[PDB]
């Protein structure tokens, strides 16, 4: 496949109940709701709008307080989808609405139904040539062999989430060789592990704060190879790396609401590449 091309993404509206039920790992700065919505809603635009995908919005489910993270539910890569087993029970329920949405996109359809699975899509990184999948307190052994076995064209490895929620907590591609990746004592562990386990050389984008590692790369017909990521306002420091690629089109993005309650910029959007 061409590397980050996509043609549609489904995206979930954001339920009152975030701002104060949502799950999240720092009890900091409350949730400014209405200022979440206006991220979304840019955040959308992007994807939609600016960059032409064709946008799936979700209604948001007041019981689901976390349903605007619709990565977690559903890994695709190419013509099949994986709907996920999360690993938080208030969160399983999300997947019913997903199913649907991603039956509705002619995808196949695989279910984690497992018992003993979980996985969270926000531990899994796709680089173009194979996954790496985080072993957290959200995605377990037995949820990464479901995806293995699902995805049988690609090599799985597994790497340990040991501080951080997710492996894409502190690191997402940003191009096709590129993985975005931080500086911390546990970023840097997990990106050895990860390359130790390959063949392949990967390049490297480091930053100083992990969780401005997180980006969404695609690459969009008549624009080329785009690059999603924190603004210089959130993240001043990571923004002056970003700023280097002139061989991309960069849009920052600001996330600082959800990042409140550990939602990062992968964490709003199932991305799918169809005919």
């Amino acid at each position: 496949a061409t590397f980050g091309r996509a043609t549609h993404v489904v995206v979930r509206a954001l339920p009152e109940s975030l701002a104060q039920q949502a799950l999240r790992r720092t009890k900091g700065d409350e949730v400014d709701f209405a200022r979440a919505e206006r991220q979304h809603q840019l955040y959308v635009g992007v994807l939609g709008s600016k960059l032409g995908l064709q946008v799936v919005q979700l209604p948001a489910d007041e019981s689901l307080p976390d349903c605007v993270f619709v990565e977690d539910v559903a890994v695709v890569c190419e013509e099949t989808a994986l709907i996920t087993r999360p690993g938080a029970p208030s969160r399983r329920k999300e997947a019913d609405m997903m199913k649907e949405a991603l039956e509705k996109l002619q995808l196949n359809i695989v279910e984690m139904k497992d018992e003993n699975a979980t996985l969270d899509g926000g531990d899994v990184l796709f680089t173009g040539r194979e996954f790496f999948v985080g072993l957290s307190k959200r995605t377990n052994q037995r949820g990464a062999e479901i995806l293995a076995d699902t995805f049988k064209d690609y090599a799985v490895s597994t790497v340990p989430v040991v501080d951080a929620l997710h492996l894409k907590s502190f690191c997402s591609m940003a191009g096709p060789n590129l993985i975005a990746i931080g500086s911390s004592e546990s970023a840097q562990k997990a990106l050895k592990i990860m390359q130790q386990m390959s063949d392949h050389r990967y390049d490297k984008l480091t930053v100083p704060d992990d969780t401005a590692a997180n980006c969404i790369y695609l690459n969009i017909p008549s624009k080329g190879h785009v690059l999603l990521h924190r603004t210089p306002e959130e993240y001043p420091e990571s923004a002056k790396v970003y700023e280097k690629l002139k061989d991309h089109m960069l849009i920052p993005v600001s996330n600082s609401e959800l990042e409140k309650v550990d939602g990062l910029l992968t964490m709003s959007s199932v991305l799918i590449n169809k005919k």
